[PDB]
């Protein structure tokens, strides 16, 4: 394609979503996540040029983070993380810009991924109640 | 929307709505007040350039105030905003740094964040009453 | 006009002064203060070509601090410690000039305002036995 | 060569593994480790413009992390922890990379190594229940 | 003048000095101070091209300081620590040089000026048992 | 010759070793050290273009680490910890690398010496059942 | 005098005058002894460029010695030297900072300190006996 698929970390459960537009930007990013369950719980994301929101998870968490990124940020530093295997879930994120902001979602007490970098064009996993997975996806 | 950047008004839909924001104008100073006893933003006054009024919204019975002035050249380079999510939402912080190396820190920063869009700030939007129910900033593009 | 003025903090109470001097900068400010109070209390200014002394309130602090600012050197940073309502006063300020110089006089306990920067030219405010309120004065 | 192979650290045990691909590089490498034995176990690597998974251990640690190599993204440092001997395993790995990324896998309460740095290019050593023993391959 | 003179803090008491060599600036300056009354007893100063000392109050304490200045070396930072008032004395003296050498002498408890910064060339007061008073002088 | 010789530190004991090669540099360094003993035992050096591993010493110590050094790569910081005297020791190294590299082998508890720096060319010494003493070798 | 710099000597008057200085030579190792015991300098070793001799003066008594290696482009940017002041002085540290970076600390500065002239460390002079009573660095000029 014109993009990179970071792997996509945690369970194989929930439904599937793949978040993504055409000549589009994530221009806003949200991770709900609970102390109760150490979990992200729900995710919605903006593009540029577009009013929608597209969200996917249950919003049942006690927190949430918001990131917006200006069309020339770039995100420098991604971690994810999650516990692994058929039944794991997404415990937290953490996004680092080139313009020295950064959000911390959630807990990263089993595993992580440290993942590709570059203009964050959308993201891809599955979620229920929880976040079962998630992978980032940049522009090449 | 094409001379502005809205960044998201986080907090609760409750309060009275405000919007400061004047043509060719600047933010040149805004206040924050909070309070210990709620842990909240209770009211916010603005100035812009070249215009002597006041803008004010919400109700001063905090206990804590802090004030930062931008210089014409000065823009933000880093902005987060504390508050409690849902209808009954309320903002609880604020956190400004700037190109010359300012910052404010204003309230409590415990449930929810928002890192926002940065630049030149022209202006705010939100709701407000006896506390700040919710606050959105606005840059120029 | 050639002047910026920052915002007076502090109360409405005291004696009203403004010290400044055509074609003048400040080229020395004293801040007097207590430990018993926790409050500035006197304040002195000298401008460049002019040997006067501008003084206003009671020097009956148990410290002062002096800065002396060269021709070409200007103010970076600027925070003044105050309390806020009719009763206020001034509790503190700290300066950092563009030669890294810096002085901190008084308390910092209750609001505080970072300032407008560049070459200090006057202040003005009111004074008693305390520093009631100040603003610092600018070239624009 | 065209090669630079890092020392193997830990123990002669397990079966032998060289992962290396001529013109390719590591896009992808996971680690897996236990608190239980405060070993690594298994270690997973993908090269670019393949989709195959080269795998060596037994994933049967509590713990994984993955770090993804951008194309032109280099190690600057790395160390890895060992038991050493003839009875030696490895216990930790941490790389950092010329994007500022880095991950930290197990424990480093034994003997280290700071390894040659460069374009990961491969991995040789040996594997069974545990990782016996690991060295990094970099292009010249 | 050629000269900045940085404002005489302490009090009106001892005997005046001024040290200062036409076309000549400090090469050397020490500093005698005691725990007993805190404050400094004792100056001596070197010029450049004269092996004279140039002295003033009575070395009575149980610590100096000597601070070196190469010729093309300034002050970057100079503070001087005083008790206020007539009866005052100077305390102490920190100075910051262009090649990163400082020196601290004597003690901060109540007073401060943040002096005129540029090459040292004399200095001015009055000393008695001890000094009453001290000013810096720079080239313009 | 073309070559820096540091001061060789530690005792007059054991057998004496020089680990040089003729336009060749050390690509790899071990130290062996014991926390019963708090000395190092053995060094092992490997140079470029020879796979001949030069030892001296007893590797009886409970640790060991290995610096791998890049063909551009010299030493910008070095220091060894010894015990002086004729019945001297090396009881630990510190080595940083032009590449931000670091290693810190056994224990710093008695006299310290900060080496010449450069590219490491070999090393010279003493060695028995413990390093006795070792001297670095640079390049000019 | 057309070629050296000489910093003060600092300390007191006791012990046996040294001299180590080399013609065209500068210093490419200093070693310092102290003890905890006396909190002192007791011993000062130093060696030249392209001289294998070394230039010894006091007693090596202290539990604790550090030796700076110095390249033949590094100079001293940074000089420290600590001592008790009067006719029977003593120096009781040293600390250098190098153009490379590198640095020592020997010894204790509890009483009085002379920060030096910088620059290439030709040699050093003073005095020393069961102590170091005084020393004084030498720079090129
Ligand atoms: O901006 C917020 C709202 O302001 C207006 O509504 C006011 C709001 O004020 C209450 C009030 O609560 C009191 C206690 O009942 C409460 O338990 C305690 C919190 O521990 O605080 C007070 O003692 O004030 C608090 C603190 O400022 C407010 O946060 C709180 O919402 O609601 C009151 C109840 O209806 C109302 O009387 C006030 O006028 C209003 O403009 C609303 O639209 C805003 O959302
Ligand atoms: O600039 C400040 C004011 O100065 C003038 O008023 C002065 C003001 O001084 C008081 C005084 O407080 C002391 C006692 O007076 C007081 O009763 C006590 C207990 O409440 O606390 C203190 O001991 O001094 C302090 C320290 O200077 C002041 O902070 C405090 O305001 O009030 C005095 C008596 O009412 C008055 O005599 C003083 O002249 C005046 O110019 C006023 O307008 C200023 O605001
Ligand atoms: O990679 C290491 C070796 O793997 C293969 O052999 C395996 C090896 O596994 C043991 C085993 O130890 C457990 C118990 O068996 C042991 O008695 C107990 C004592 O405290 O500790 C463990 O519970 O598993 C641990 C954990 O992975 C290993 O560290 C340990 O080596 O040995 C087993 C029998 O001796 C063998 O059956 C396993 O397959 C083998 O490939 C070998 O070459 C490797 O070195
Ligand atoms: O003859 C000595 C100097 O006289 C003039 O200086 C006066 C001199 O007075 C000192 C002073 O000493 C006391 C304290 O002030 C001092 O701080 C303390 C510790 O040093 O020790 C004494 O207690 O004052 C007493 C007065 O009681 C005098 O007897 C004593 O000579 O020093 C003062 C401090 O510098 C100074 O203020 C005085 O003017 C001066 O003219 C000088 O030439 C003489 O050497
Ligand atoms: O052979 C005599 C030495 O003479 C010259 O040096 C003299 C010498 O005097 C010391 C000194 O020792 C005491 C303390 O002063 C010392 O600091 C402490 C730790 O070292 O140990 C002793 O307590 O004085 C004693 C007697 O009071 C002498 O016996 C002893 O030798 O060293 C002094 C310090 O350097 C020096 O100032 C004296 O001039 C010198 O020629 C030396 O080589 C001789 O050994
Ligand atoms: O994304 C999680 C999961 O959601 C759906 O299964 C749900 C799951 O809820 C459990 C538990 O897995 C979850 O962590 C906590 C907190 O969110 O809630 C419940 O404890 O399983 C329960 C009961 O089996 C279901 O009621 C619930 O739907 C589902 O879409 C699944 O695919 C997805 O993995
Ligand atoms: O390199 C040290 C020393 O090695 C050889 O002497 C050995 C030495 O062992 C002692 C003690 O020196 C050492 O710290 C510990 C740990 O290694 O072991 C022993 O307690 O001294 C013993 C005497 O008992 C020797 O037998 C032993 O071999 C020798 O090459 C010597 O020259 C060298 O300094």
């Amino acid at each position: 394609d014109n993009y990179i698929y970071s792997t996509e970390v945690g369970g194989v459960g929930g439904t599937p979503f793949t978040f993504m537009q055409e000549s589009g930007t994530i221009t806003s990013i949200k991770f709900n996540w609970s102390d109760q369950y150490k979990l992200l719980h729900h995710i919605e994301v903006k593009f540029i040029n577009n009013a929608n929101i597209y969200a996917t998870g249950d919003p049942k968490g006690n927190h949430e983070v918001i990131l917006e990124i200006d069309d020339d940020e770039t995100i420098i530093g991604s971690v994810i993380g999650y516990k692994k295997g058929n039944d794991g879930r997404c415990t937290g994120v953490k996004l680092t810009t080139s313009k020295g902001k950064s959000i911390m979602a959630g807990y990263f007490e089993e595993s992580l991924i440290t993942t590709y970098t570059g203009k964050l064009a959308g993201i891809k996993g599955g979620a229920g109640s929880d976040i079962d997975r998630l992978g980032l996806i940049f522009l090449k």
